[PDB]
């Protein structure tokens, strides 16, 4: 399974130090930058928490949340079997919380060392959109801090590569703030 | 215009050192991975060539070259006018340009002068599909025109992981240096 990602980290994320730790954030957002091309979320919003964890939302149309046909809802199939990578940050995460906003409601769910709980449906929202909050193993890691200027630095180039969507980035650490959005 | 892009480059590139300088080749190389996202290319092969150009092919369907509704074919329209395709601004800031297109059965030639566009040159029947992007970045602009093989390796390596299953190979013809990106 996703033991596989944490024996040999470096061949699904390159390496350990701060590059493969960057490029937990690199994976989630691309899905997202993913979910623009596709011609639905206009946004990207990425937060630095002070806890350690990077919370990625966008307002797509929401990982599907339904059961899918291996007998466990798609959202739990995204995240945990191996052009989305998101179960290899979830198997690099000690813990990885996903808020989905898709068919009139607000759904919630969270892995324990990747292992999912319950999928919690509640609060009814015409809104839609996929949250990703991710811890990163500092065990797995050499470092689990982020560099604030990294992350600006390749925001700053996706939303070149990707006119007219917004990337928005808080480093909650300092209150640094930066909005990428160009013709 | 594109002098534009060429009077404020950073307004479009970000800077004019060696990020904005590198930032030419994920420009090119994010459009064709584009056209493997799309479900036609399976691979984009990127040489550094010892004259200062970069080239990059992909076996995606190839950049139309039928007469566009506006003018110009869609290649020049492509490469001169400012959905997620920004080629015309390395095109602007280069020195010149040269597109190989394959598609309806034949291999496509156009080339650009300091953005001006030459003939469509047709020529050579062939079964294959493709594009192949081959740019000078303009020393005037750039602080510096020496792309570094560890900063190409290590973005395309990122791109491989990033889209698992697609090919990139990388060649950096000023030293025979190779690398071939594929995971999974
Ligand atoms: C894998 O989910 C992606 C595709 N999604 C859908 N796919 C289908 C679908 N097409 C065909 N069959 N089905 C069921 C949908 C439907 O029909 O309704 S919605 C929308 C959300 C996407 N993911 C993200 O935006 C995303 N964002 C972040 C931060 C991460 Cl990380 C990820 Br991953
Ligand atoms: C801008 O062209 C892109 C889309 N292309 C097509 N689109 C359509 C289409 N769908 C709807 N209407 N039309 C006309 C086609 C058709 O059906 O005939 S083909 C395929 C090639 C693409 N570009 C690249 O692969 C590319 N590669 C590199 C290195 C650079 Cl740089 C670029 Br840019
Ligand atoms: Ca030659």
């Amino acid at each position: 399974g996703l033991e596989a990602v944490r024996k040999r980290p470096g061949m699904y994320i390159g390496s350990t130090g701060e590059r493969g730790l960057h490029h937990l954030i690199w994976e989630v957002v691309d899905n997202a930058v993913d979910e623009a091309m596709a011609g639905f979320a206009t946004r990207v919003d990425v937060k630095i928490h002070a806890d350690g964890s990077v919370e990625v939302r966008d307002d797509g149309r929401g990982i599907p949340v339904e059961m899918h046909a291996t007998g466990m809802p798609t959202i739990d199939v995204v995240m945990t079997q191996l052009g989305v990578g998101v179960s290899v940050v979830n198997a690099l995460s000690t813990r990885l919380e996903a808020t989905v906003l898709r068919d009139g409601y607000e759904w919630f769910q969270y892995y324990d060392r990747s292992v999912p709980g319950k999928l919690k449906q509640g609060g009814e929202t015409k809104e839609t959109g996929t949250t990703i909050r991710f811890w990163a193993d500092p065990e797995i890691f050499e470092t689990t801090d982020y560099n604030f200027e990294t992350v600006a630095r390749r925001l700053q180039e996706m939303a070149f590569l990707n006119k007219g969507l917004t990337i928005e980035l808080t480093d909650e650490r300092d209150g640094k703030h930066r909005v990428f959005h160009y013709p």
